Order: C-alpha cells, then sequence, then structure tokens
C-alpha cells in the first residue's frame, strides 16, 4: 500500500502529492521550463486560409509545457472574452484535457452536468493544470484514466478498455484521455430536479476504427461538419491532436513501445529509481530516451528525425498550398454564381483533402510517431485538393474566370485578411477578460482554496499576442 | 592465398569456380528457383502509357533470378529481333550488368570497343549470366567492382572509389556495379588502327549527387531526354532501378548495413562458415537475413512490410494515374493546335514528374529499402503531374476542348493500343529472331567453349510472351 492509502485532501492540487512523492513532483513541475510559444499561423499562414469561419483562424500555437496548459486554455483567442459564467463562444468541454480539476468535478456533479454550458462556467473552479490527479489514483498512486469517452472509444474501436489493458498499454492510455482526436456530441438530457440541458460531450470518433479514413467515414456517415467554411462553405471537419491514434499504427506504437518510454523514461539517481515526469522533448536526453534501444550514434539518429520533419514540411506545405487554393478559388466561384449542386464535388473534395492533411498534422510528433502513415495522408489529401482544383478551372470557366488567380496568404496578416479576422478586437476584447473577469477568477479560486499562487510563477507571461519576454 | 593464385582459366564461367568453392557456387546456382515472370505492363498498363514511344512500352517485367538475367536480356521485346550483329534496335551496352563475360571483353578490347556496336555484336561471345567473375578477383578471390563507370559516378558523387571503401561498404558497391540508375553517353573516338567510332557509354548521373532532385538538376543542365514521348513529346527521362542510391538514404543504409547482410546472409552449416550465395528475396528465410539484429515477430516484421507495400501502391497508382491523363490531355492539345510555347511549361511538370515517380517505382526493394523517400518522391511526383494536369484544363480551354475525358487505360491492352504499340508484330519477329540468330549464337558459343550447355537447363521456359509452364 502507499502512504496515502485513504486517499489525498485536495488531490485536485499536485502541490498536495509532494509529501508522499518529491522526485516526481519535482520533474513534473520542470515543464514550466518548456515555455515557447511557437505562433503556428505565423509560420504556417495557410492554416488561417484552412481554418476561415472557424476559431483556429484567430490563434493556434504549437503544444509546451504540461505546467502552462490551463493558462494557455484561459489565453487562446479561441476561448474569447466571457463577461459572466454564461457568455463566450466556448462549451465547458474545453477544460477537459487541461486540468485534475476535471475529474474532481465530473466525479462530483457527473459527466452531462459537467459537459453542460459555457467554459466560462467553471472559471474559478477549473484553476490547477496536468497534474498526479489526472493520471494516478489517489489512493493506490496507479495509473488510471480519468475521463470516461476514452473506454467508450477504445470499446467502439474493439480495443480493451483500460482496465482490461496490460501495464505497458496503460502507459500510452494515459496519454490517451488527451492526445485523441475528438469532436463534440451535442447531448439532451434531464437532470434530477427534472431541468432539460444540453451537453456537449467530449467522443472520441472511433467506432470505425482509428484510421484517418475510418474516422472520415464515421463523420461522413452522420453528416457532421465542425464547421461551414468561411470562403469556400464547405462542411468542414477538424482534426485535432490525434497524437494516440496515429502513434498507435507507427513502428514503435507497433513493436509496443509506449509513450512513457520516451517521454517519462525511467531515470536512477543513486539507489533511487523513478520516472521521469518532466513530459517533454525526448530527443534533450537521449541516453534516458532512446539509446536503451539503439546502439547508433545520437547525432545519426538527431539528424534522421530532422529528415524525417523535412519531408513532412516538404508534402505539408504542397497540400495546405493547393487546399487553400481551393478554398479561394470555390469562394471566386461562389461571387460568380455557382450553384451549391455545381460545387457539391469539390467541396466534398475540400472536406476529405483538408481532413486528411490536419489529420497529418494536427499531431505535432506524428512526423516521427508515425513517419510513413503521415507523408501518406499529405499526399492523399494533397490528391483530393488537386482533384478539387481541376474541377474548380472547369467551374470558373464557365462563369468567365478561368484565368482566375488565388490571391496569396504567404504572411498570417495577408492569410487573416482574406479569412476576415479582426484581430485588433479579439485581442482587445480578450485583453480586457484577463484584465477583470480572469483575475477575478484566480484571486476567488485562491480564496476558496482551490487555487495556490505558488502554480503561477511565471505562467503568465507569453500568448500569441503579447509576450513579458518569457514564461 | 588462394589455390587458384594465379587465376582461373576460363574465369568468365562460374562453373569454373566450382572446385574451389562448392558451397557458394551451389547457393549461387539455386537463383534458378526464383523463376516467377511478373509483367509489369499487365499489373501496372499506365506504366505503357508512361512510356509511350519507348520500348519499356512493348516489355517490362519484374527482377527475377540472376540465374536468368542473360536470357531474360535475350527475350525482352526490347532488345527486338535483329538478323545480324549490326541490326537490332539497343546498343552493346546492353549486356553490361547481365554477363561475366563482360568484363572478359572490357579487360580484352577495352571499355570504348566493348560500347561501340550493337547489342547484337556480342550475342555468341556474352553467354553467360551473372557470376562470380562479375564480383570477385580470380586470383584472390577478394570483392572488386569490374566497371570504371562506378568509381567515376562515386567520384564524381564525392563518394570514396571501391579500392578506398570499407569492407562493409564493398558489400554493397559489387550490386551497385549493376542494382543503379544510368543513361548512355555518346561518346565518339578512333581506335588504334585510326578509325574513328561513337560509343554509348553506361554513365551514372551522380554527378550533382545521388539524390532523385539532383540527378534531375544532373539531366537538366546536360538538356539529355532519353526519348519525346509518343503522345505528349515531352522529352522524358528514364529511371531504371536506382537500388542503390535509394537503399544508400534508407534507414538501413545510413546504419550501414549492406545489400549482402540481407541478400547474402551469412550462414553456418556445421563448422563450415559462408556467405549463402542464393540472392533472392530476403523475406524467404528471415532468420537469417533479420533476426540476427531484429527481436521482434517474424511475421509481424512482415505484416509491416507488407503494410509498406500497400502505401506504395497507394500512391504509385496516383501518381501514375495523373501522370498518363497528363500525357493525354497534352497529346489532345496537340491535336487540336497547342503549340510548342503553349506546352512548354506543361511539359516540363510532365518530364519532372515521371521521372520523380518512375525512380520512386523503378527500384523494387525502395518500397523497404527507403520507404519514407519513396512516398515523398510519388507525392512530389504526383504534384508534378496535376500542376500540369491543371494548365492542361485552360489550354484544351482554349481550344474548345475543356470538357475532353482522357481515354482509360486499364488494361495492358487498352494502353498499348493508345501507345501505339504493334504487339503481335513485334513477337511474332522477335520469335522469329529466338528460333534462328539466337539458337546460332548458343550453338557458336557452345562450339567456341564459351559456353556451357548445363547453364542452360530451364533458361529459357518463359517470358512476358511465352510460357512453357515454368522456368
Ligand atoms: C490531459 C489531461 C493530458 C494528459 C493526460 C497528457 N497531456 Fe500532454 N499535453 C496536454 C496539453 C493540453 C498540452 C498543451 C500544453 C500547452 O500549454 O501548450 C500537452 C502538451 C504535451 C507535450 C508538449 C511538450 C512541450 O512542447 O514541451 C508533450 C510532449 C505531451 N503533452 C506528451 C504527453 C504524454 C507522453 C502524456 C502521457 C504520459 C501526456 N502528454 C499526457 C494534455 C495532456
Ligand atoms: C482532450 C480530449 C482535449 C480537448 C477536449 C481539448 N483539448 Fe486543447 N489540447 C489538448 C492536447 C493534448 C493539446 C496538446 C497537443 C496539441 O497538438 O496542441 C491541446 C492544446 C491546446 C492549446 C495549446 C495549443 C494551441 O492550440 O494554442 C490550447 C490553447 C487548447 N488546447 C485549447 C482548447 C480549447 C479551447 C478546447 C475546446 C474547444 C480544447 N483545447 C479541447 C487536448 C484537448
Ligand atoms: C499522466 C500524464 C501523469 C501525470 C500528470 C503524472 N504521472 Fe506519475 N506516472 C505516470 C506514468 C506513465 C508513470 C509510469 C508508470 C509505470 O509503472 O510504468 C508514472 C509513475 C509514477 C509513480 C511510480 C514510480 C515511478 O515510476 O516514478 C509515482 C509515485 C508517480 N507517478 C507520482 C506522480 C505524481 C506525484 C504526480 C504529480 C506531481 C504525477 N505522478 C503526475 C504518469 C503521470
Ligand atoms: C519514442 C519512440 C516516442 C514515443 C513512443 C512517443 N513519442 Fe512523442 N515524440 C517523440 C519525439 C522524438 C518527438 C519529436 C520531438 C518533440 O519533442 O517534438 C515527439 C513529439 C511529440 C509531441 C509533439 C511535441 C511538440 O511538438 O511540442 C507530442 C505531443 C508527443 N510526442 C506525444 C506523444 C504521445 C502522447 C505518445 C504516445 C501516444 C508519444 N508521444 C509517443 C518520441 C516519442
Ligand atoms: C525501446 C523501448 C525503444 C525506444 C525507447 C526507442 N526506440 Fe526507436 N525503435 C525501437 C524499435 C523496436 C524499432 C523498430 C525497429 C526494430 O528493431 O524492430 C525502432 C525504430 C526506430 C527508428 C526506425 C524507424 C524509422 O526511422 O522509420 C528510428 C529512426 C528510431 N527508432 C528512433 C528513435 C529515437 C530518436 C528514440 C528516442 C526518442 C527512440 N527511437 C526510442 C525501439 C525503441
Ligand atoms: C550485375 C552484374 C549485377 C550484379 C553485380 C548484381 N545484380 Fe542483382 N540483378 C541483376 C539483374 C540483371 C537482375 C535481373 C534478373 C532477371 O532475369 O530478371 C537482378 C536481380 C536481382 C534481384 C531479384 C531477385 C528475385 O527476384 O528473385 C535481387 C534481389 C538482386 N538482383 C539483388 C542483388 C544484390 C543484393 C547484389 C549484390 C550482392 C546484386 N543483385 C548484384 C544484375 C546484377
Ligand atoms: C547496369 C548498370 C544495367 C544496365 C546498363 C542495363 N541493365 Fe538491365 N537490369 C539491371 C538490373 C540491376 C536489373 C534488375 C532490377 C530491375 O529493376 O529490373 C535489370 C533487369 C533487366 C531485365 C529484366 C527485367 C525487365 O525489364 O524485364 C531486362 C530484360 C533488362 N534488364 C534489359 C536490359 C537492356 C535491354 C538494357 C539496355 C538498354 C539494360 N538492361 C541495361 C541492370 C542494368
Ligand atoms: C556479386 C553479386 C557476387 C557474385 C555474383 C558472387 N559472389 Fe561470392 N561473395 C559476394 C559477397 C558480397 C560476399 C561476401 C564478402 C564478405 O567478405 O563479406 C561473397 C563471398 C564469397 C566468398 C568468401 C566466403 C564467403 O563469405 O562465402 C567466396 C569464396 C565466394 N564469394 C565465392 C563465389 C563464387 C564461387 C561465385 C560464383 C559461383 C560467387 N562468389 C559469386 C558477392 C558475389
Ligand atoms: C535488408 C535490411 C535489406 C537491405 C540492406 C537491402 N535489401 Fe533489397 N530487399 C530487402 C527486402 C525485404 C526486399 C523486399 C522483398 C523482395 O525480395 O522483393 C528487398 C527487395 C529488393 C529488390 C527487389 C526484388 C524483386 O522485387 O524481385 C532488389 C532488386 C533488391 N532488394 C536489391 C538490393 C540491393 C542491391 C541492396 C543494396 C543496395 C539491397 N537490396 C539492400 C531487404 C534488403
Ligand atoms: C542488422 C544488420 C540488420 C538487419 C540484417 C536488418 N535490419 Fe532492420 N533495422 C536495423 C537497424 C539498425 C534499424 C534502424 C533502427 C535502429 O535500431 O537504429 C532497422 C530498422 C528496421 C525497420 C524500421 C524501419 C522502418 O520500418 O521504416 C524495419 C521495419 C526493419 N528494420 C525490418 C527489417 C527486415 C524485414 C529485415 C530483413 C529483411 C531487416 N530489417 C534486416 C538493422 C538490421
Ligand atoms: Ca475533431
Ligand atoms: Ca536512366
Ligand atoms: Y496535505
Ligand atoms: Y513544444
Ligand atoms: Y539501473
Ligand atoms: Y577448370
Ligand atoms: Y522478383
Ligand atoms: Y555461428
Ligand atoms: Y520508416
Amino acid at each position: 500500500k502507499t502512504a496515502h492509502s485513504q486517499g489525498i485532501e485536495g488531490k485536485a492540487m499536485s502541490e498536495e502529492w509532494a509529501r508522499y512523492y518529491p522526485r516526481q513532483f519535482d520533474s513534473w513541475k520542470k515543464t514550466k521550463e518548456s515555455d515557447n510559444i511557437t505562433d503556428m499561423l505565423k509560420e504556417k499562414p495557410a492554416l488561417v486560409v484552412a481554418w476561415a469561419g472557424y476559431p483556429f483562424s484567430k490563434d493556434y500555437n504549437a503544444p509546451r509545457g504540461h505546467y502552462y496548459a490551463l493558462q494557455d486554455n484561459i489565453n487562446t483567442l479561441r476561448t474569447g472574452a466571457p463577461v459572466d459564467g454564461k457568455t463566450g463562444p466556448l462549451p465547458s468541454a474545453c477544460w477537459t484535457c487541461k486540468s485534475p480539476d476535471v475529474p474532481r468535478i465530473i466525479e462530483q456533479d457527473g459527466e452531462l452536468e459537467y459537459f453542460t454550458g459555457k467554459w466560462a462556467k467553471y472559471g474559478d473552479e477549473i484553476v490547477n493544470t496536468i497534474g498526479c490527479y489526472n493520471c494516478h489514483d489517489d489512493k493506490s498512486a496507479e495509473l488510471k484514466s480519468k475521463v470516461p469517452y476514452l473506454d467508450r472509444g477504445l470499446s467502439a474501436a474493439g480495443f480493451k478498455t483500460f482496465a482490461e489493458s496490460t501495464h505497458q498499454e496503460k502507459r500510452s492510455l494515459v496519454c490517451a484521455q488527451c492526445h485523441v482526436e475528438y469532436y463534440f456530441k451535442k447531448t439532451e438530457w434531464k437532470d434530477d430536479k427534472g431541468v432539460d440541458k444540453t451537453a456537449m460531450v467530449v467522443t472520441l470518433p472511433w467506432s470505425k476504427g482509428i484510421s484517418t479514413e475510418q474516422m472520415e467515414a464515421y463523420y461522413d456517415e452522420i453528416n457532421f461538419a465542425d464547421w461551414t467554411h468561411g470562403i469556400s462553405k464547405t462542411p468542414m471537419l477538424k482534426a485535432q491532436h490525434p497524437d494516440w491514434e496515429l502513434y498507435k499504427t507507427g513502428i514503435h506504437g507497433q513493436k509496443g513501445v509506449s509513450c512513457a518510454d520516451c517521454h517519462m523514461p525511467y531515470t536512477q539517481e543513486g539507489a533511487v529509481k523513478y520516472s521521469d515526469h518532466k513530459v517533454g522533448n525526448p530527443l534533450d536526453n537521449m541516453d534516458k530516451s532512446c539509446m536503451n534501444c539503439h546502439r547508433e550514434s545520437e547525432q545519426k539518429l538527431k539528424d534522421i528525425v530532422k529528415q524525417k520533419f523535412e519531408r513532412k514540411e516538404f508534402l505539408q506545405d504542397i497540400a495546405f498550398d493547393n487546399i487553400g487554393k481551393a478554398h479561394l478559388e470555390t469562394g471566386k466561384a461562389m461571387e460568380l454564381g455557382a450553384t451549391d449542386a455545381e460545387l457539391k464535388e469539390i467541396r466534398t473534395h475540400i472536406r476529405h483533402a483538408q481532413w486528411r492533411a490536419d489529420m497529418a498534422i494536427a499531431g505535432h510528433g506524428s512526423f516521427f510517431h508515425a513517419p510513413e502513415e503521415v507523408l501518406r495522408l499529405l499526399a492523399s489529401g494533397n490528391e483530393e485538393a488537386q482533384k478539387a482544383r481541376i474541377k474548380l478551372v472547369k467551374v470558373l470557366a464557365k462563369y468567365g474566370a478561368i484565368d482566375y488567380v488565388a490571391p496569396d496568404f504567404e504572411t498570417k496578416e495577408k492569410a487573416q485578411k482574406l479569412a476576415k479576422v479582426d484581430m485588433e478586437a479579439f485581442i482587445a476584447e480578450k485583453l480586457k477578460f484577463k484584465q477583470t473577469l480572469e483575475q477575478e477568477w484566480k484571486k476567488q479560486a485562491i480564496a476558496k482554496g482551490r487555487l495556490n499562487p505558488e502554480s503561477l510563477k511565471g505562467v503568465d507571461e507569453k500568448s500569441s499576442y503579447y509576450d513579458k519576454t518569457k514564461k
């Protein structure tokens, strides 16, 4: 048994586990070191055109340390600027994979109630970032999945549930609670007091399997769309960090190497043996993350990984350039009078092209986890995009614009202009929110004893729109 | 020293080495077991359209056992039907990588003289198939490169020559004498007797490096073209088995694993240790070819290799379908009056699209040797093809054929019709050649003591146009 077999008071605050596990706590807090903010819209402006009409066209950055998960969720322009617990653009489900307070609230008020309402609803309750309680039982300290949608997805796909999986499988599944692709399923229900409510439930699109094509069939079957494209009016699908799905069928995944083997390698200091909890870039310490299984040179392995990234970049830029042009050319055809019937096939191609390309790039480590599937997906997506463009030439020609040249979107500024994103307004409104309601959330959370000031150190120094220099 | 330190009389006939190396000779002759003839034009008819106007549109089969190299060189419709030593469509260089008689003749008459004249020139001299003398010194038995163009290519690319390479590197370079991409360089010269002659010299396009793009730049720089496309009139480049080039930068190649490690694995019978000379499919005996370095399941490894082949197939069919359509659409534009100036950019795209796609598929093991580069190449080639097709829509529209639908080529028969290949005539003419001049070549070679009847056992049972049932 553990030294806390009856549980841990205040379990949602990771600091509460420190007295029992100083090593794991100290390494866990070190993800604070990964504070870089890479603005993906700035690096890949084609993404702005791809996501026109959707929140990702406003703000989208690369992943950084777990230490910043909650604050980034608050800072992203995607969550907008609520003025109370009933306003703001996004639902409560947006907190789900950012805090140990989520399982706390779910175990308290239930899954449906948790998924009901606005993101702003839990502003002064969900205040701790990815912690011990997201992956560990507070009595046995054993690995556990705290989100019901994971098992439901696993079962639907023909996989064993978390409880029925091997220990090695669990070392990856704890990550899969969050590092997977999902969608929100509008779910109607009624609470104990007889009140009819509507929940937006996190759902893994795995009922037909976890391949990109199977998920595609899943979404098409239910005629689902995350949004109607702002330029092409195509019914779009948004892929979000399908890290586990892509990893699962990559060679390491097929071999049984777990996320933890590379990202949380075992370490030994003296006679002390434990798992490095500083989840980050495995290449930072290859002797612990790679050289236990590989006998070659570290530099050679790093050069190989770099090559994989370069291949992905090559195909990514091609696919999204054609996807972007397709969206714009469809928008031009629309302006000229093209009917929905004339654009149906084209829009279907675009929907599929971007779903495949986004699934390939949304998982930031996929270029390494599953290189070959990533390249195949980008090639497949590009082909669908070009099929759409070949057809668009004919539609444009019919309306007298065969020589139309889709506008360029090589800078974030130009792309957001094409996507009609009023950044100045969004940023101004966001800053107001941060200076008022956000501070009230934190003040109240601290007053109630749900949040310890210590955890906020250097947590709000950067975002894609401001930089106090370094988080 | 060896038991034949002064050399081997009749060294070009591998049977002559049997008295010294029975083990290697016995395994070497077993490639006779790999007699399957896979008609690639039948399996992938899109290749016929791709090679319209070129010999490969007539006959192109997958590689089989070394035992059949010489006979297949004779049987392929590509070498046609000469009536004497001064006729036939192809040059003497076509024997180069098919027989140990090649180095014999080169060391005798010199490289330029060997590369001068028709393929038919050496019909009764080059009669032994890939043998000991192609890779071994007949005095020391040490590995050697017998073709001067390999070192010239290696040096041009910044690589060490064969003599300066490590033993492990030589275990791959002996294969590279033949398993590489090349082109024929028209070379003018004058013999000792003062006669001006023209040679077609095998040349490795490596002066800018061995990557597909570098070779592409090499060919474009010298404005080279293997042939003018029969349908699109595009200046085409033909890629031929760039096995080593693609392997070199694949992970096994980067790690230093040699061709021999997988294709000629070390074997031990009792106290006897030797290299398995039955060059074939490593998957036939993974315990010798893979399991010495891999600790997983053989079935799992095989399933992974199968997956790689499926990914390659997926992209290959897409790329060649668009390449085929591009050729046909260009031919249609030509029929309508499109000028060379109007088609220049399109033809450049087609040339590059097919060069990249052909480089990706011409090496039959590349899907495994360098999976990621193969997928990237097929994706790149397809993109160039689609760029050509988008432009072709506009050219076709200008001439009133915007709704033109390129004809289908899903069967070898339909494709060869589009490529205007008179198979009946070619096969009839070939059979006549085989029944007359070929038999005379063999009868004379046997009479002169250059060929032993033993080596012909079951060697001429199959081809892509006849099957006595099984070679
Ligand atoms: C949900 C509760 C999560 C669990 C469980 C795990 N991760 Fe995570 N991860 C999550 C978020 C929201 C983020 C973004 C943080 C931000 O503010 O940007 C991440 C980020 C990572 C990263 C990036 C690290 C870096 O760039 O420095 C990695 C490498 C990563 N996550 C891996 C990972 C692994 C291996 C997990 C299981 C052991 C794991 N995460 C669990 C959310 C959640
Ligand atoms: C779990 C199933 C998740 C849900 C539901 C949402 N997010 Fe998430 N988010 C998750 C992970 C594993 C990651 C890291 C890996 C990656 O590819 O990003 C993230 C990251 C973020 C970030 C930081 C990166 C960025 O996009 O700027 C933000 C700002 C973020 N997530 C916001 C967010 C919102 C608003 C959500 C509701 C729509 C949401 N996430 C849901 C996992 C999960
Ligand atoms: C999920 C993303 C995790 C978070 C957040 C934390 N831990 Fe963890 N922990 C995780 C894994 C995958 C593992 C390895 C499990 C295995 O047996 O292979 C661990 C392990 C531990 C252990 C056991 C001893 C060890 O291997 O180090 C302890 C005691 C532990 N973790 C404690 C702990 C604490 C205190 C955390 C919060 C600060 C914490 N973990 C977060 C995954 C995750
Ligand atoms: C070792 C063989 C690994 C396994 C198994 C997994 N990951 Fe990984 N991951 C690894 C590398 C070398 C890299 C590239 C360098 C980097 O840190 O980016 C990655 C990357 C990621 C990322 C992207 C992080 C970022 O761009 O900021 C994420 C989010 C990530 N890995 C998550 C992750 C998960 C959840 C895994 C199991 C499903 C997983 N990785 C396995 C190496 C290895
Ligand atoms: C052991 C548990 C492993 C860890 C930790 C890492 N890798 Fe690995 N890797 C492992 C296996 C079993 C395999 C498959 C080959 C085999 O022996 O069966 C691999 C393969 C690779 C490859 C080749 C795959 C490819 O390039 O497409 C690379 C380049 C590779 N591994 C890199 C790598 C790096 C950088 C790691 C640390 C972050 C790493 N591996 C960890 C087993 C294990
Ligand atoms: C030129 C003299 C060659 C040398 C040296 C090597 N190979 Fe070869 N190989 C060559 C030809 C002309 C052919 C085609 C034979 C035919 O009649 O179709 C081949 C074929 C192979 C194959 C196919 C085996 C099969 O399908 O059963 C393989 C696997 C192959 N060659 C590999 C290979 C290796 C590893 C070499 C070096 C040790 C090697 N070849 C040398 C011509 C020549
Ligand atoms: C070495 C540099 C070569 C030259 C010059 C030529 N060939 Fe070849 N050939 C070579 C190899 C390594 C292979 C096997 C691998 C592969 O991808 O095929 C081959 C194979 C053939 C075959 C059998 C397969 C087929 O195409 O049907 C034939 C019939 C063949 N080669 C004919 C041939 C001709 C006519 C040449 C002159 C233009 C020629 N080869 C040159 C290596 C080399
Ligand atoms: C090139 C394609 C080869 C042909 C044709 C033949 N051999 Fe070979 N042989 C080759 C390699 C790559 C190797 C391994 C070299 C190393 O040291 O790693 C060998 C080796 C031999 C040896 C040495 C002992 C052994 O490893 O088995 C002998 C005595 C030998 N080869 C003999 C031999 C004979 C008699 C051949 C014709 C029948 C023959 N080899 C063809 C490559 C090639
Ligand atoms: C092991 C890691 C290998 C190395 C190193 C090389 N090859 Fe290979 N090759 C290997 C496999 C598993 C396969 C696929 C199965 C098959 O036999 O086709 C191949 C295939 C080839 C082929 C294609 C043969 C055919 O389709 O008939 C050729 C011509 C071939 N390999 C040649 C070859 C050469 C010359 C190498 C070094 C440059 C080489 N291979 C390395 C496994 C391995
Ligand atoms: C040792 C000399 C090897 C032989 C023989 C074969 N492989 Fe290999 N393989 C080896 C290394 C060093 C690596 C790179 C990973 C690492 O540990 O550094 C690999 C990798 C693979 C992979 C992963 C690459 C990928 O999938 O993209 C596969 C699938 C693989 N090897 C398969 C394989 C097969 C089928 C072999 C026999 C024909 C084979 N390998 C031989 C080392 C060696
Ligand atoms: Ca989604
Ligand atoms: Ca060539
Ligand atoms: Y406490
Ligand atoms: Y990062
Ligand atoms: Y130890
Ligand atoms: Y003799
Ligand atoms: Y074969
Ligand atoms: Y042994
Ligand atoms: Y790979």
